[PDB]
C-alpha cells in the first residue's frame, strides 16, 4: 500500500509505470478549505483535519470557469478546457513522486497560465509523471481560483480583497513547506514555474513578501507582471466589481452588503457576466486578474522591480516565437485556423483596432511604420506576420526581456531563452508557427514517450529541455552536461545574451527583437 | 582676341593656366539692366551695342545680404560677393580653350545661395581650370537673388515671381545664339548647380521654356522637392504682404505696392527680408522660386510624377555631413570654435528651431527615430544625430528621392555621395564634409600644386572633373582610368551609387534607406 501521513491527515496514492520506472502519484489533494458560499471571494482559509484516508487517485474539480466553445471537437482549443467536472470546491493539488523513495529531492511547483479566467492542473501537458521519473524531482500543481471567484476586489475589505487566486497559489507553497518533507522533498530547494499567467503569477510571488521565504528559485515561460495584460490599478478593479454588481443586480450602498448579494448567485450567472465588465475589451483581456490590494502587493509592480523590493534570486525566463498568433484567430478580422489567413493593409489596421481600442489614430500609424519595413515587400504574409510579432512583441516578449533586463541589474543571475520549434503535433495550422503555449509539452518531457508520435529530434530537444529545467531547479544553473553541451550565459543588461531553442542547433545571440522591443519600451509609452 | 556676339563685340583676355592659355570673357550684359521701372519684372531682352564691349574683369554681384556672422573668418566669408553689389548686375561669364575648339560642349553653372545670395565671380566657381584640361567651354551667370529675384504678387506680371529663374532661362537663351562663335556646341549643353542651383537646375527640367536650351543636367545637394526649394501661393503673397508693411508700402492694390517698393533703397528692401516669415528656420527661404503659372506651369511634385519634364540623363549627389553647416547659425550649444557637444534637452531645443511648426508627437518621433546608437557610451551621438536630421530631411532624402522618381520614367541616372573633407577647409572637424565643399574639387581647383592642397585630392579633384566632364561630352561619366569603377545607373530597385574618396571609390545600394523612408513615409503624417 501506498500511505504518507501528511499534517491534515493520511493520504493514498497510486503506482504508475513509466519509461520502465514507477513514479508515485497523490492527486487531489486538499490544501485549503471549500471556498464555499460565506467564504467566497475571502482569502483561502486554512485546512484542519480529515477523517480516516484520503485517496489521491483522481484529479479532483477544476476551479470555475467559462470554456472555449469556438472550435468544437478541435484539439487544438479543446485541449486547454478543463478536464475535470467544474466546482467552487476545488482548492486542490496533486504531487508526483519518483520511486524509490527520494531523500531531500529539489521540488518543482507548476502554475498554470490561462489569463487569470481559465485554467487547471489536470490538463494532459501538465503531467508531471515524466518530470518525476527522467531527473528525480517532486513535481507539485495546484488549483487556484480565477475569474471573478479568484480575483474579485474591493481593497481594504477581508470579505473580497482581491488577489485571492495568488493567495490560493501561496498557502500551496506553504502546504509544501509543511508537508513536502515527508514526502521526501526538500522544502528549501523549492522551484516555481508557470507559464502565461502563472508566469506572471511567478513573478508577482517575488514581490510578495509572504512568499518570500515559501520558494528558492523562478522559472518564467512566456509571461511576466509588467506585461500589459497582467496587473490592473486600484480603481479601475473596483470599478469593474462595481459594475459586475450592478450587471448582477445588487449594486448596494455598503461594500459588505454588495458581497452579501453576489454569494447568493450561483456561480454561472457571475461567470457570464464577467465579460460585461470592460467596455471596451480586446482578445487579450484580462477581466478579474491581479491587483495592488496592499496585502500580497503592497504598491504598482514596476515601482517595485525598479527599487530593487524583491526577492535576490537566480531565474529563468524565456519566450516562444509566434506568441501573438494564437490570439488573431479570436477576433482579429481575416483570421481564422482554416485559412492561410493572408490579410490586406485595412486588414492590418482593422487588426490594430481591435487589440488596440484606445490608442490613437497616430500612435496606430506609428506602430505601423515600425512593422512595415519589409525585407522582401512582394511577399503576401507581410501583413498576417507583422500583426502576430505585433501582438506577441507588445503583450510577452518586450515585457519578459524588459523584466529580465531590470531584474538582473541587481545582482542576481537572470538565463533567458527563445524557444523556435514548432512542434510536429501541433494541431493550428502552420502560418501560427510556434505558439503561445506550446513549448509547455516539451518543458513537461511527453516527447520522451516513445509512443506518441514524435519525432526523435523532438525528443532529443525535449530530454535536453527537460534535464536544464531540472538543472536549474537543483542549482541555481541551467547545464545540461559539463561537456558537449552549448553553454548557456547570464542575461546581463549591457550584451542581453540570450539561448535558442530548436532542433537545428542551439546558439546564443544577443539583444532579441531590440530593435522592436526599443519601440514598445521608449516610444509607445509617450503615445 | 575678339568674337562678335549676335548683339556686339566683346574683347577677351588670355589667361595661363597650367602652362597651357583658356581664353576667359568676364562681364558680359546678357540682359537689359532690372532698374527703375523694371524692377520686379522679367530680364528684358537687350538690343546691340555699336562699341566693342570690355569683358576683362567680373561683373557687379547682383544685390544681397552678406554673411558676416564670423567677422574675418574665412571659412564664411569666401561665400560672400567679391564684386560690389549693384542692381545692374545681369552679366555672364566665358572660358573657352587655346587653340580655340570649334564644337566642344559647354558646361552652364548656376550657383547656389538659398536663392538669397551668390555670384558667379567667386574664386571656387573659376572656371578657367576646366577649360584648360578638359577642354570645355564654361558659363557661369549672375541671376537676381531676394525679394529682387523672387518677391511673387502672383498673377500679376509687374512682379510674377521666379523673376531670378527666368535670368537663368534668359543666360540659357543667350548661350544657343551665341556659343557658335566662341567654338561650342549650341546642342551639347550641360546644366549643374548645387544648393539652390542645382534646386534651379531641377526646374528647368520642368520648365517648357526651358526645354529647348540645353542637354543634360547635373544637381549637386539640391533638388525642387527639397523642403526649403519652392514656396507655396499663399506663402510667397503673406510673405510680399509682410515685406510691404516692413517697408512702409502696405497700400490700396498691388500696383500700388509695387510702385512703392520700386522706390525704396535696395539696403531698405534687403535688410526686411529676414522679417518675412515669422518662423523663420537657418534654412529658411524667404523668397524663392513659386508656382507662377509662366516658368512653373504648376506644382512641381505633380509635374513630376505626371511625366511632363525633359528626358534626359542627369547626375545627382550629395555630401556625406549636409546638415553641419547650419547648425552654427542657431542651433543651442553649437559653434564653430567649440567641439559642440550636446545635450538630449540641447538636441530638443535644436529640434525646435529647425521644425518650428511641427508638433510635439512629431519631434519626439524625429528624436527616437535617430537615438538607436550603435554605442551609447559615445558622447558625440546627439550632435551628430541633429546634423544628420537637418541634412536627410533638407537635402540627402530629397535628392534620393527625386532620382528614383526621375530614373523611373526610363532615363539614366548616376548618383554620388562625396565623403572627403579638404584638408584646407577652414571649419572644424566636428562638421565633416560640409555642404558646398564639393564645388572646388568639382572645378579643378585641387589641380594647381601650388594651393597646399594634398596630392590625393589632386587625384581625387581630377577625376571628378573628368566624370562631369565625360557626363558632359558622353551622358556617362565614365573615366578612362584603366582599372577604375564603372558608375553604373540609378534604378528605382537596387538604387545604386557611387562612393567618391581619396581611399578608394566603391558602389553601393539604397544611401540612407532607413532614415529616407521616415521622412517620405511617416513624418509627412505627423
Ligand atoms: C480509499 O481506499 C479504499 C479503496 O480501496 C482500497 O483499499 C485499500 C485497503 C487498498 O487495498 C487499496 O489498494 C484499494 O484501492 C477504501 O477502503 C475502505 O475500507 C476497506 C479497506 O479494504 C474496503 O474494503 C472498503 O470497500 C472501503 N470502504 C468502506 C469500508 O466503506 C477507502 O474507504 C477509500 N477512501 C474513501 C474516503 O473512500
Ligand atoms: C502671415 O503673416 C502674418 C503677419 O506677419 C507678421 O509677422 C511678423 C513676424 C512681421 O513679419 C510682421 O511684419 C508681419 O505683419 C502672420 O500672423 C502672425 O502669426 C503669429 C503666429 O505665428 C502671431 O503670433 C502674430 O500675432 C500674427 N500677426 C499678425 C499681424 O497677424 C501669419 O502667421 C503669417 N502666416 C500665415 C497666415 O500663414
Ligand atoms: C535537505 O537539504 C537541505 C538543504 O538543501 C538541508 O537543510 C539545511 O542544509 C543547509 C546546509 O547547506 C543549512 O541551511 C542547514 O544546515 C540545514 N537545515 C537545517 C539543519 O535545519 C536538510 O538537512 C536536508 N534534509 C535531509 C533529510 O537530508
Ligand atoms: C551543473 O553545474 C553545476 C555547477 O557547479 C554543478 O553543480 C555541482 O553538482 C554536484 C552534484 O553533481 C554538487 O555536489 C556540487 O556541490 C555542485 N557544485 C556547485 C558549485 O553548485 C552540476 O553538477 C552540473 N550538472 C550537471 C548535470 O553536470
Ligand atoms: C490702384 O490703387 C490706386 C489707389 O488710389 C488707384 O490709383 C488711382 O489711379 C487713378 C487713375 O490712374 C487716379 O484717379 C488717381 O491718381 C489714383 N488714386 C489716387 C488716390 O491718386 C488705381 O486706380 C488702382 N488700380 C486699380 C484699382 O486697378
Ligand atoms: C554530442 O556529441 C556528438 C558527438 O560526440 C562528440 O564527441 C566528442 C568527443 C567529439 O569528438 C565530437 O566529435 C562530438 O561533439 C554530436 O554529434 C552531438 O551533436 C552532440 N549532442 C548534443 C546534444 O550536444
Ligand atoms: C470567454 C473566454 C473563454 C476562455 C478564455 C477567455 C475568454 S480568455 C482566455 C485568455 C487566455 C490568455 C490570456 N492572456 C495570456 C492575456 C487572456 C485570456 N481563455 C482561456
Ligand atoms: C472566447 C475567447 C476569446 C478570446 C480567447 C479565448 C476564448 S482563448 C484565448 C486563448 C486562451 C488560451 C490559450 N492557450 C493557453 C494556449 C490560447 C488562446 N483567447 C485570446
Ligand atoms: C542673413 C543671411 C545672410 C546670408 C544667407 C542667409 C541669411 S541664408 C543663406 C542660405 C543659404 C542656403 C540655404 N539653403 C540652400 C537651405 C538657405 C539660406 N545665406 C547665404
Ligand atoms: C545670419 C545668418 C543666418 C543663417 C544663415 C547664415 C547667416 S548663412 C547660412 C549659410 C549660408 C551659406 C552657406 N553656404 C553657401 C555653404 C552656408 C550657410 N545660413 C543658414
Ligand atoms: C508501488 O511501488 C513499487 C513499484 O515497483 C513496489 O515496490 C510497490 O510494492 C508498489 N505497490 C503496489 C503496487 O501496491
Ligand atoms: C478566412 O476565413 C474567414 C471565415 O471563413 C473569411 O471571412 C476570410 O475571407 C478568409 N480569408 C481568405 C483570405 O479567404
Ligand atoms: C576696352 O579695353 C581697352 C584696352 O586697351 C581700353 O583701351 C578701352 O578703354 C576699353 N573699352 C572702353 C569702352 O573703355
Ligand atoms: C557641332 O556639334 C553638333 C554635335 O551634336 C553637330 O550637330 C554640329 O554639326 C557641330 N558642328 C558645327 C555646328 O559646326
Ligand atoms: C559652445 O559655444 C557656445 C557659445 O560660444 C556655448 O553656448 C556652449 O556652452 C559651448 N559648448 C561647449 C564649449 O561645449
Ligand atoms: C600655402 O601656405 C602658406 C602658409 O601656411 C601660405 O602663405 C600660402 O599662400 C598658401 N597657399 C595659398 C594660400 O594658396
Ligand atoms: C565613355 O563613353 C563614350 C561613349 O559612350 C566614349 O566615347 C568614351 O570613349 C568612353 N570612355 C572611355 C573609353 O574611357
Ligand atoms: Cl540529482
Ligand atoms: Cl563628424
Amino acid at each position: 500500500d501506498i500511505i504518507i501521513a501528511t499534517k491534515n491527515g493520511k493520504v493514498r496514492g497510486m503506482n504508475l509505470t513509466v519509461f520502465g520506472g514507477t513514479v508515485t502519484a497523490f492527486l487531489g489533494i486538499p490544501y485549503a478549505q471549500p471556498p464555499l458560499g460565506r467564504l467566497r471571494f475571502k482569502k483561502p482559509q486554512s485546512l484542519t483535519k480529515w477523517s480516516d484516508i484520503w485517496n489521491a487517485t483522481k484529479y479532483a474539480n477544476s476551479c470555475c470557469q467559462n470554456i472555449d466553445q469556438s472550435f468544437p471537437g478541435f484539439h487544438g482549443s479543446e485541449m486547454w478546457n478543463p478536464n475535470t467536472d467544474l466546482s467552487e470546491d476545488c482548492l486542490y493539488l496533486n504531487v508526483w513522486i519518483p520511486a524509490p523513495k527520494p531523500k531531500n529531492a529539489t521540488v518543482l511547483i507548476w502554475i498554470y497560465g490561462g489569463g487569470f479566467q481559465t485554467g487547471t492542473s489536470s490538463l494532459h501537458v501538465y503531467d508531471g509523471k515524466f518530470l518525476a521519473r527522467v531527473e528525480r524531482v517532486i513535481v507539485v500543481s495546484m488549483n487556484y481560483r480565477v475569474g471573478a471567484l479568484g480575483f474579485l476586489a474591493l481593497p481594504g475589505n477581508p470579505e473580497a480583497p482581491g488577489n485571492m487566486g495568488l493567495f490560493d497559489q501561496q498557502l500551496a507553497l506553504q502546504w509544501v513547506q509543511k508537508n513536502i518533507a515527508a514526502f521526501g522533498g526538500n522544502p528549501k530547494s523549492v522551484t516555481l514555474f508557470g507559464e502565461s499567467a502563472g508566469a506572471a503569477s511567478v513573478s508577482l510571488h517575488l514581490l510578495s513578501p509572504g512568499s518570500h521565504s515559501l520558494f528558492t528559485r523562478a522559472i518564467l515561460q512566456s509571461g511576466s507582471f509588467n506585461a500589459p495584460w497582467a496587473v490592473t490599478s486600484l480603481y479601475e478593479a473596483r470599478n469593474r466589481t462595481l459594475n459586475l454588481a450592478k450587471l448582477t443586480g445588487c449594486s448596494r450602498e455598503n461594500e459588505t452588503e454588495i458581497i452579501k448579494c453576489l454569494r447568493n448567485k450561483d456561480p454561472q450567472e457571475i461567470l457570464l457576466n464577467e465579460a460585461f465588465v470592460v467596455p471596451y475589451g480586446t482578445p487579450l483581456s484580462v477581466n478579474f486578474g491581479p491587483t495592488v490590494d496592499g496585502d500580497f502587493l503592497t504598491d504598482m509592480p514596476d515601482i517595485l522591480l525598479e527599487l530593487g523590493q524583491f526577492k535576490k534570486t537566480q531565474i529563468l525566463v524565456g519566450v516562444n516565437k509566434d506568441e501573438g498568433t494564437a490570439f488573431l484567430v479570436y477576433g482579429a478580422p481575416g483570421f481564422s485556423k482554416d485559412n492561410n489567413s493572408i490579410i490586406t493593409r485595412k486588414e492590418f489596421q482593422e487588426g490594430l483596432k481591435i487589440f488596440f481600442p484606445g490608442v490613437s489614430e497616430f500612435g496606430k500609424e506609428s506602430i505601423l511604420f515600425h512593422y512595415t519595413d519589409w525585407v522582401d515587400d512582394q511577399r503576401p504574409e507581410n501583413y498576417r506576420e507583422a500583426l502576430g510579432d505585433v501582438v506577441g512583441d507588445y503583450n510577452f516578449i518586450c515585457p519578459a526581456l524588459e523584466f529580465t533586463k531590470k531584474f538582473s541589474e541587481w545582482g542576481n543571475n537572470a538565463f533567458f531563452y527563445y524557444f523556435e520549434h514548432r512542434s510536429s503535433k501541433l494541431p493550428w495550422p502552420e502560418w501560427m508557427g510556434v505558439m503561445h503555449g506550446y513549448e509547455i509539452e516539451f518543458v513537461f518531457g511527453l516527447p520522451l514517450e516513445r509512443r506518441d508520435n514524435y519525432t526523435k529530434a523532438e525528443e532529443i530537444l525535449s530530454r535536453s529541455i527537460v534535464k536544464r529545467w531540472a538543472n536549474f531547479a537543483k542549482y541555481g544553473n541551467p547545464n545540461e552536461t559539463q561537456n558537449n553541451s552549448t553553454s548557456w550565459p547570464v542575461f546581463k543588461s549591457t550584451e542581453q545574451k540570450y539561448l535558442t531553442l530548436n532542433t537545428e542547433s542551439t546558439r546564443i545571440m544577443t539583444k532579441l527583437r531590440a530593435q522592436q522591443c526599443r519601440f514598445w519600451t521608449s516610444f509607445f509609452p509617450k503615445v
